[PDB]
């Protein structure tokens, strides 16, 4: 088949203005992603938000400023939650049913914040380093370990990441693989 | 020895299975982690001691396998709470992963497995075995494996017991190891 599993592509820490012309690269290599918005960014930015949406990627929480969110009590962490629901929405980005702790940082309150807000947590499974200095060939590298169901974290901002984009979807096609969405019921990556 | 690791799971013990299983797992090799029903954990106290002492981990699959999602809240949380005391009682640990029968959950239970400090565990792969499959499909469901995933097994199929030695020959030939679950991440990993 045209695709024989699929991976969840995923930015963290837009909407920025690297966003467009990251959007514009995906969707120019036929690719689709989840992009983890901080809610500070989707308020300063809600036609960005959009543009993820018509680009055709779907829309999570990464929390409001970014904190280490272990230590933080409920009601900031419950605060930093529900105000990034409140601003993807209402930027028109839809209601997150995802989120992905900063940091990849949990614990069973902030486990508690998650399921009252119907949030499924998503951490990954590779860490492409792109926000540690890695190279273009590291981050198409780290695409390249990606099976089906599984997520690779990477971010709106860096240069590389966005170089990176047509041999990313070069090394998927190679291995018959497609970018595909994450099922909030297991938070790993299927079919659109 | 271990390019990465698999999470083998066997749903639904212990059981006068348990132990044939116990015994293969351990003579190949292998590792795995049991996602006990608490009304069998009650019932087996030193079944669920064989498994600790086998080198396996001691998972919640609720007290009486209900679909979950059909009960109230209170329901799933005496249904979740009497699994964690059956399965400490017994020997086997205070657990850290919720399997939810069916593989069937919603936000209530999300709040129910955050309040006992469990996360939820699905899988990757269905090997079927509760499903008629031939120890050729359990094997070759085994095969699909990669780095960090989970596979659905059950602890009293006869060709589950019939697959061990050629599951740990899949295993070893890739160069995968049997690993634990990781609560951070949902994901199989070395064991601690
Ligand atoms: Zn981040
Ligand atoms: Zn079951």
């Amino acid at each position: 088949a045209a695709c024989n599993g699929y991976v969840g592509l995923t930015f963290d820490d837009g909407p920025s203005g690297s966003t467009q012309s990251l959007l514009n690269a995906l969707r120019q290599n036929g690719l689709r992603a989840t992009m983890f918005n901080q809610g500070q960014y989707a308020a300063q930015n809600p036609s960005l938000v959009r543009a993820q949406v018509d680009a055709g990627m779907w829309v999570a929480n990464h929390s409001y400023t970014h904190p280490h969110m272990t230590q933080l009590g409920q009601a900031q962490m419950d605060s930093e939650i529900s105000r990034t629901q409140q601003a993807i929405a209402g930027a028109g980005g839809g209601t997150p049913k995802l989120f992905r702790p900063p940091y990849g940082e949990t614990n069973a309150t902030l486990r508690s914040v998650e399921a009252k807000y119907g949030l499924t947590e998503v951490i990954w499974d590779v860490d492409s380093q792109d926000w540690n200095n890695a190279s273009t060939d590291a981050i198409v590298q780290a695409v390249s370990r990606l099976g089906n169901g599984q997520v690779i974290l990477m971010h709106d901002w860096p240069a590389n990441t966005l170089a990176a984009i047509p041999r990313i979807a070069q090394t998927l096609a190679g291995k018959g693989l497609c970018s595909g969405m994450i099922s909030p019921q297991t938070g790993r990556a299927v079919a659109p």
